[PDB]
């Protein structure tokens, strides 16, 4: 039910999106279906998990406070899009940097960035114009897209001076995930869940934010053993962490237990292309039992998750139990 | 004084972003003073001249209606920060596309380009916090933001078909003018002053609109004409448009009172790089005597700008009274 409604209300969500572009804005039947193809493909064929969680969340308050039900799952929804289009956004701004006369490519795909991102807004101000709370929603939706942009500027520039591993600390590491990630993945469609479902002030938001900071920091430290362990055709796509010198988990705690040669062997290996050095990286991780620090790291991260999750049922008992599918999902 | 005015409260919105970031973002100084050399590099230099006509227009709204008028001007300045901002995001975005291991100057552009953006967010929901028009002011920005993104759209493509000179006519040079430029750069300081000055629903909104389109496609025939006549060192930059097949005005025209062998020849000359190529399309240009047209076509257009005016002065006399420097500034 929750898939199929949420997969009903992205064909309401795009009917509009093109009609309006038809109707208001003058565009042409062959741009119309241009901008069809393209929505589908950069917003379809994820996993939804951030616009799915609105919905969990709109159906767990809904339950413990006729139309007033069909109008928030209907807007739980309409927000569970927002997210998803977000991160659509963000996925082709991120292909824009790897892929490199007007080069028409270049200038559709920063166009389609440009588009997602305004999308959200039109479908907001679209199927929320009567609601008291679009203002409301505007406004964090904005302050966590943010978010989003100023921690990705901390992971960017992690091994440089903004005009290098100073920066690789563990309370660093947990900056770039908390504003990179956390913040829109898993903090974002909490909030948004229970601005539709009207009990936005009605949660402990302190214990909430520091449940999603946490959850994020759970998923990226797994992400980062991946990429670097898990082969490609198993992970999904090419792990380059180690390529791109990136602030990883992995590297931040092999630095605070390696030796001074180790570090000098790490130091000279990292952020390189080649095929040795890489493996080089990946055996000093190894050796330096790296894994079997991260079961226990996840391990201490889930009881603070386990328990944090109590501090919030005890004012509000439907909302944790929609948080319950954080470890009914990995 | 609205200059002076205008530059104070610029260093009253960058201090406030800045401090936010350090404050509430956990940023470091060296990032602190890298996001300002970037906004001072992106925002400031220009002539400002979308930016001080929201000033222009709210100054003239309180002399035709103590402490109202120091809010208005200062919340019109604000405004026009906003649009500076936006502005600055544009041509970032422009940067990234004709400027072409992880390119950080590429991650960086981006970044940059979406922190302007969510700067005009930030100090619009920071400045106007307690101001009722913030929630119009933001869907009206927004939808004038998503306008632009659509005529983009329009000009990119306008040599192809979104999976070529049919849409090379007079009407679709001026969907991309209306889309691309007249609707942010015209229309959007006209309405921001109005909402500032608390006189958005005094004033004839469609002869406003018809006002920043003719406008709009006033300042882009000269804009278009100089593109391709007026030596680099005189008009600031290179003028590229035949190169980049742009559908401009000065193609438009041509193509509808050229014969049928000079359209061939015009055909196979657009839109290359080769030097005689390029200037085999500018003695098409001159030999049909389109800078003749040029004339008559402005002073058409001009004849309609200084006829619509009137019709906005018999119900907002005051308005129409600040685009008066519309000729005042050409
Ligand atoms: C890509 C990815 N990897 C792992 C998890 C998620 C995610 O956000 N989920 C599963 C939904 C979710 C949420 F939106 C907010 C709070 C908790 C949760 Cl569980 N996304
Ligand atoms: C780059 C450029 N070239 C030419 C004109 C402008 C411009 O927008 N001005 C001068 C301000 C302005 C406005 F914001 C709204 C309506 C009318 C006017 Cl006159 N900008
Ligand atoms: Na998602
Ligand atoms: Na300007």
């Amino acid at each position: 039910m929750p898939m199929q409604m949420f997969m009903q209300v992205y064909d309401e969500i795009q009917m509009f999106l093109l009609e309006e572009l038809e109707l208001k804005f003058d565009m042409d039947p062959n741009r119309v279906r241009y901008l069809r193809k393209m929505m589908d493909t950069t917003c379809l064929g994820g996993k939804y998990n951030r616009g799915l969680t609105v919905i969990d969340v709109a159906e767990s308050l809904l339950s413990l406070s006729g139309a007033r039900r069909k109008r928030v799952l209907h807007d739980a929804c309409v927000c569970g899009w927002m997210i998803e289009f977000l991160q659509a956004h963000y996925l082709v701004e991120d292909d824009i940097m790897d892929n490199s006369h007007p080069d028409v490519t270049v200038q559709c795909a920063i166009n389609d960035g440009l588009l997602l991102k305004s999308w959200t807004h039109m479908m907001a101000m679209h199927f929320f114009a009567d609601r008291p709370f679009l203002q409301d929603l505007l406004c964090r939706f904005n302050r966590v897209d943010y978010t989003t942009a100023v921690g990705q500027l901390y992971d960017v520039t992690s091994m440089f001076d903004s005009n290098d591993f100073a920066e690789f600390t563990l309370s660093n590491y947990k900056r770039i995930v908390k504003y990179k990630t956390a913040y829109y993945t898993y903090l974002l469609p909490l909030v948004m869940g229970l601005i539709v479902s009207e009990a936005l002030p009605t949660v402990d938001m302190g214990v909430t934010e520091e449940l999603a900071m946490l959850m994020g920091e759970y998923f990226q430290v797994q992400d980062d053993v991946m990429d670097c362990f898990t082969p490609p055709e198993r992970l999904g796509k090419v792990g380059t962490d180690i390529q791109d010198a990136k602030c990883s988990w992995l590297a931040v705690t092999f630095l605070a237990k390696a030796s001074s040669a180790q570090v000098a062997e790490f130091k000279a290996n990292y952020g390189s292309g080649d095929s040795e050095k890489v493996a080089t990286v990946r055996r000093l991780y190894e050796e330096a039992d790296l894994q079997g620090d991260y079961v226990a790291y996840e391990a201490a991260v889930a009881e603070q998750v386990k328990e944090l999750i109590e501090k919030l049922r005890l004012c509000s008992p439907g909302f944790a139990a929609s948080v319950e599918t954080l470890w009914g999902k990995t």
